[PDB]
């Protein structure tokens, strides 16, 4: 998936204005198709469109997961000295990845423990 799969940039500043210049390039495509699956979950009958919520969720954040991770590994040193706050918070808001941090066997608990915390 090319969305799914970020591109490659640097380690400079001009590098990270690129990263943050197709971060929004890719998270028009997968934030419109999630916000259309909450939207048919909503707007429309509850079934038959679980799953698509589901799937449009699981999507988000592998993409997520994904170009954090990118970001992470190419600016973590350099992630506080960018002298703009604009992609400074950019930067910031990619790299927090969350519960992704967890190995496979623990990211499973995780999320089975939410779920069984809801229910
Ligand atoms: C809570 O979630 C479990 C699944 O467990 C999930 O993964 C674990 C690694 C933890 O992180 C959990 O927090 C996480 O939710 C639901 O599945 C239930 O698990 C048990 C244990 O495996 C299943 O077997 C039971 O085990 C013993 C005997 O071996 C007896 O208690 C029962 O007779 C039963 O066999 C149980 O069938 C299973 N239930 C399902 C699949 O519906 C669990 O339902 C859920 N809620 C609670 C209250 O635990
Ligand atoms: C960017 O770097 C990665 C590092 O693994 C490499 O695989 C990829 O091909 C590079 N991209 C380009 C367009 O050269």
């Amino acid at each position: 998936d090319p969305g799914l799969q970020p591109g490659n940039f640097s380690a400079d500043e001009a590098g990270a204005q690129l990263f943050a210049q197709s971060y929004n390039s890719s998270a028009e495509q997968v934030l419109f198709q999630s916000v259309a699956a909450s939207w048919a979950h909503d707007t429309n009958i509850t079934a038959e469109n679980a799953r698509r919520q589901e799937e449009a969720a699981l999507l988000s954040q592998e993409f997520a997961e994904a170009w954090g991770q990118k970001a992470k590994e190419l600016y973590e040193p350099i992630w506080q000295n960018f002298t703009d706050p604009q992609l400074r918070r950019i930067i910031g808001a990619v790299r927090t990845l969350g519960s992704a941090n967890l190995p496979l066997a623990k990211r499973q608990q995780y999320n089975a423990l939410l779920s069984n915390m809801s229910r």
